[PDB]
């Protein structure tokens, strides 16, 4: 025992599993569930400060297989575990959830054979993946391994005998390995008789045993911990497009390890601890040189968080717990409940204070959650201290997140307006490479921030289950070489399959300041998908097909420029004079022709040409967006459970159609306000709409 | 008329427009039919050269729209379309086929306003999408336009005037542009007055009617054609996963155009025309510099080819219309139609040639389709002549394509085994770049390869609905800063998704002299689908979870080769003694232990674990996969019959119960060849299974 004299038990010492956990740089797995609860308390506290929790707001139950193999919640002392994962089922009482809301928590025990998955380690990550997709909650995984277990039969290295080229020179060879009559009485005398796989030779009088294939009698040595790694990967794919899940990696993710992490999708990375495939010290060995230093040159922070497979960092296991739980408030308690409505200071009825300026630089968070100036808070479109930013190490030129519209959660999607500039690290295995620094221009898709958009638009929809906002401002995609051949054109596409794919009300606004152009416009129209899109532009918004100078040199050319000289009044000294005034004026007539084509460019013609639902003005968006959002829940609500008794259009009309006649259609607030105040009244309609008898 | 005195008529005289697509490098859009016609003539040839084809077996008509929108075949002159797309109801009689086979083709006409999508354009695009995708037949897409069609209102153009700051001096500014009364009036009288938004203004007595927004009376100039843009890039995302889809890039393909080529997926890009987002004359007058010489360099096939975004390049529009027929007769005639079986010379029954050696470089397609070589041919596991490679310019370190076995077409994925060279070139936009030479190591997933797998198994999966053959051969992943950073992760994860949507056979097979190590079998393993996938070994195949090199390093170190010395029969002259033996067959005892870890990588060891279906025989292969298949394609034709009126372990569960008592599960042949004599004895059970009333 040490230390001695404390003034409360040594839990390093009642359970030295903890201190082993320690010594490797993270937290012992039994003691999670109190990080949790910690994480929990502390968003009470910035919710409320004023309320009070006792411990039953809390509730933790270890999971563990019965006899017939199903999970059941159990009470022991940590550390009694016979396998190396373990979980927990967590009941919480959140602002969000005041009731409670449950999920499960998956973990690795990095103390319990330095965290390797084994059969065993599969078999029971699955079994808790399969619980928590039945019931439809949330599935943490807390991720501090090894990959596969690796092994060999040990029984045999002290049995197999060698068949020498030349006993006397040990040196010159051999032709097989072997086990003597001895060996395989002792391998028949421990009951390992199909440890080996043998064929009988007789060599000088002498029966050799040839090993043909050593099999083992421990279970956890190869392929059957990789065919656990498989079951688990295919499990963590399914659990990501039915349950909101998210990886804390609290110490290395190793192999199996580091591809949870990726097809859970969303990834907290603790700062230095890595997520790897294969470890320098083995790259080494197969590049023949000392090429690596460290795991974290591999898979560290600068690497993973910089390549968005690590959507945040944290600076301990506690700041990731706390990253978890702060995510979760954005998500449903399960799979198809509503989205959690939390109603903070900031309420829906109020100006957009933050306004972008075509002469001045923005920083695109102020539109969405506001700044603090010297004069005051200036609000922006989203409740102050909603926005919660994912991915932000990775392309920045998109900015992506979670807020709330006076209190109605949702994802959101940004343009960063400010050049972005990312360092490509200089790859230490080639001598001929050193550190790149790319340039991205604001407001153009590059590769990067095309996949991050599509990413974000997918991460919305599968777990988390939410509406989406894109203040959609991009000129286009980039069209140059390098960007290209980068596939700018696959990255396009995948923003295109994650919209058709989207099951919550999307709103697309061009904001104040804002464009909407060819190649961008395409990619983020309401057509794509219909049944879920909207579209609005800003009083101070621009589209076309072209920017005015495209437009211009396509369509206002030098002849339709000197047919319109012939608004100023104005052989041989004629044709210079002529050519005179034609060079004078040609810079002022290049503006006219700019704000001609600049006129066709504005909100008015896309309201006249039906490509929009709405003109906005940008102050009184909030007010606008709040009813506009909250009449489409509530809607989208009734269309699902008419679904569960024909096609949307048909739906959509005959729940309008029980609108009283006075209801005005087009009015979000009033028709958001009758739907509410007569749930339980549609709810008797719906039922009586059970004569359905049909073939 | 040019040229006079032809033996028959100048069909560029008779339509002018057939000579305008000629001079813009493409065949005329109503010439392509007759391309199809010659394609599937030369499908005839190359099958069975003595079958005498009539014109009857190739029905071409075009598809227009009736006075309701709705499409309805014509029989009409060339060049009579009102709008620039035009489409075709193709029937042809095919080898795989001979009773017909129907697809549609849809092309722009690049001689109707440089072949631009105008809002009619989309709509018919959208419609014939739809025709197809309700009918399930194919969608062939000929790439010839110049994206969104752009314009101004051109009846303001004579009418528009400006308010000069000083009347006198124009090159001191103007403050707007209005319209006179007359110009007003001009509009009122050609009834355009809603071609302007106009603000009434009085200035020194004159009426000036200041222009706010031009829309103009002409559809077709802006926003319309993205929002119609949009509409197709959403109906292409959803048609490449109900029905067969495949472009032709015949002559440019910009901005929608381009991305109409990669929602679509199969790309056919014919050398020299460019598919493009925006020309390099746009992006120097962006980057104010004189950068890009040609669109070729921004999208000719040495970018698209080798970055995927093309499947295949053509030398023509007939080369591209011969391998879209080609491709397609391995397609299915519509969706959920069977496998179109095509039986050649070469039949199921007989074993494989080709044979790799460890000692010797091999190319995987010699192991696929076979080899020439100076004492005859070596059949490879599929179909003599039947491998139809496509991806091929890009990541070449894996192979993919389509082939036949006993006739059953199939998705092949391959690993190339010699070291894979790409040249990044340099970008001419940056001053600083040079051309980079990537090599990758054979057998190892890196980021592309990782993709192009991915894209594989989601290509033969969605339209196609083959089955597939991976012959699983790699290492594992390239864990290198470079490719960790390059989203190796990401990559590997598409690859689980892809596994986890397939809905057809799956074979993995790891072939003689292959490997699958740690990170490489977890992606690949058959628990990720079960419904579909299973493993298969071969006799000369290793597996385990890390190389031998690894297994040793770490669980057969120092102590352990010391405590093994002790089978060789050998204080201060003692132990430079012991030193002296240890350091002389520490080369050997090292070989010993690699041999030891080496005898667990076997395929008796995974076939005594459970996590392979069986061993197998190269030589065998050919004919054990025909059986398999075949039997395999037979019950999934059955589970699918009862899946119309359970889980599938209940449904197979049923079906087996229905085969005599004589019948070994386990026999393909025997299987396969009891359905097929039966199918409609086992029809009649079905149908008496209709006695199904359940709540
Ligand atoms: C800064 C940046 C912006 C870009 C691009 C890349 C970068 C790096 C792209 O590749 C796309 C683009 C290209 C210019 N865009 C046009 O509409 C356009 C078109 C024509 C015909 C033009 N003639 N003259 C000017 C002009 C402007 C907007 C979209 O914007
Ligand atoms: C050529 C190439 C091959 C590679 C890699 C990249 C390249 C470039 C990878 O990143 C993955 C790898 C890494 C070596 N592999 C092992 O199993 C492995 C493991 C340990 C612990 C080892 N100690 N000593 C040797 C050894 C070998 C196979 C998988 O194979």
């Amino acid at each position: 025992l040490r230390p001695i004299a404390t003034p409360y038990p040594v839990k390093e010492w009642l359970q030295p599993k903890r201190y082993k956990a320690h010594l490797m740089g993270t937290t012992y797995v039994y003691d999670f569930p109190e990080l949790f609860r910690q994480a929990s308390s502390s968003q009470w506290k910035n919710f409320s400060a004023d309320v009070k929790l006792t411990d039953d707001f809390f509730i933790s139950n270890e999971l563990i297989e019965d006899e017939n193999g199903e999970l059941t919640e159990v009470e022991r002392e940590p550390g009694a575990n016979a396998i190396g994962m373990v979980a927990f089922k967590i009941t919480v009482k959140t602002p969000e959830y005041p009731r409670g809301r449950q999920f499960v928590v998956v973990a690795n025990d990095i103390t319990f054979k330095i965290g390797s998955f084994g059969p065993q380690e599969d078999e029971f990550f699955n079994k808790v993946t399969e619980y928590a997709r039945k019931r439809g909650i949330p599935r943490i995984y807390l991720a501090a391994n090894s990959g596969a277990r690796i092994g060999m039969a040990e029984e045999i290295v002290p049995l197999f005998q060698v068949a020498w080229n030349d006993a006397a020179n040990p040196d010159k060879g051999f032709q097989y390995l072997y086990l003597t009559s001895e060996g395989m009485e002792t391998l028949k005398k421990f009951d390992k008789e199909n440890s080996v796989l043998t064929e009988r030779t007789v060599i000088n009088g002498e029966e050799r045993f040839v090993i043909k294939t050593i099999i083992g009698s421990e279970d956890g040595l190869g392929v059957e911990c990789l065919r656990g790694s498989g079951l688990i990967a295919g499990a963590t794919s399914r659990a990501y497009h039915d349950i909101f899940t998210i990886t804390l990696v609290t110490c290395r993710s190793v192999g199996i390890g580091a591809y949870l992490v990726r097809l859970g999708q969303r990834a907290i990375q603790v700062e230095g601890q890595p997520i790897i495939l294969t470890g320098a010290s083995a790259l080494n060995k197969v590049l023949g040189r000392e090429v690596y230093t460290s795991n974290l040159q591999l898979g560290g922070t600068q690497i993973m968080y910089n390549n968005g497979v690590s959507h945040l960092t944290a600076v301990d296991d506690l700041a990731g717990v706390e990253k978890i739980v702060e995510w979760m408030s954005y998500v449903p308690a399960k799979r198809n409940m509503p989205v959690p409505i939390l109603e903070t200071k900031d309420t829906w009825d109020r100006p957009v204070d933050f306004t972008p300026t075509n002469d001045e630089t923005y920083d695109v968070r102020w539109m969405i959650e506001g700044r603090e100036t010297e004069s005051g808070f200036e609000y922006g479109l989203f409740d102050k201290g909603s926005f919660f930013e994912t991915l932000s190490g990775w392309a920045k030129g998109v900015v992506v997140g979670r807020a709330r519209l006076g209190g109605i959660p949702l994802g959101v999607i940004g343009v960063e307006t400010r050049t972005v500039e990312n360092l490509i690290p200089a790859d230490p295995a080639n001598p001929n490479s050193a550190e790149t620094l790319i340039q991205q221009a604001g407001q153009v898709w590059f590769p990067n921030s095309a996949f991050k958009t599509a990413q974000a638009i997918n991460d919305f929809n599968n777990g988390e289950q939410l509406p989406m906002m894109i203040l959609a401002n991009w000129r286009g995609f980039s069209g140059g070489q390098r960007d290209m051949f980068n596939e700018v054109l696959k990255y396009g596409s995948f923003i295109v399959d994650a919209l058709v794919d989207y099951k919550q009300p999307i709103i697309i606004y061009i904001p104040p300041t804002g464009e909407l152009r060819g190649g961008s416009w395409v990619v983020v129209d309401p057509t794509i998908n219909a049944d879920q899109m909207e579209m609005y532009a800003d009083v101070n918004a621009r589209a076309g097909v072209l920017e005015p100078e495209g437009t211009v040199e396509i369509k206002f050319r030098r002849e339709k420029l000197l047919d319109t000289m012939n608004r100023l009044d104005d052989h041989q000294q004629i044709s210079k004079q002529l050519a005179d005034r034609e060079r004078e004026l040609l810079p002022i007539y290049g503006q006219i022709s700019l704000q001609f084509a600049d006129l066709h460019d504005r909100s008015s013609r896309m309201v006249a040409k039906g490509v929009i639902s709405k003109e906005l003005e940008w102050t009184e968006a909030r007010r606008f967006f709040f009813w506009r959002l909250r009449r489409r829940l509530n809607e989208e609500y009734l269309i699902k459970r008419l679904s569960h008794q024909a096609s949307r259009l048909e739906k959509i009309a005959r729940i309008r159609s029980w609108y009283p006649a006075s209801v005005d259609h087009e009015d979000d607030r009033q028709v958001a306000t009758w739907i509410e105040e007569n749930y339980k009244t549609l709810d008797d309609k719906l039922k009586g709409l059970k004569l359905e008898s049909f073939a």
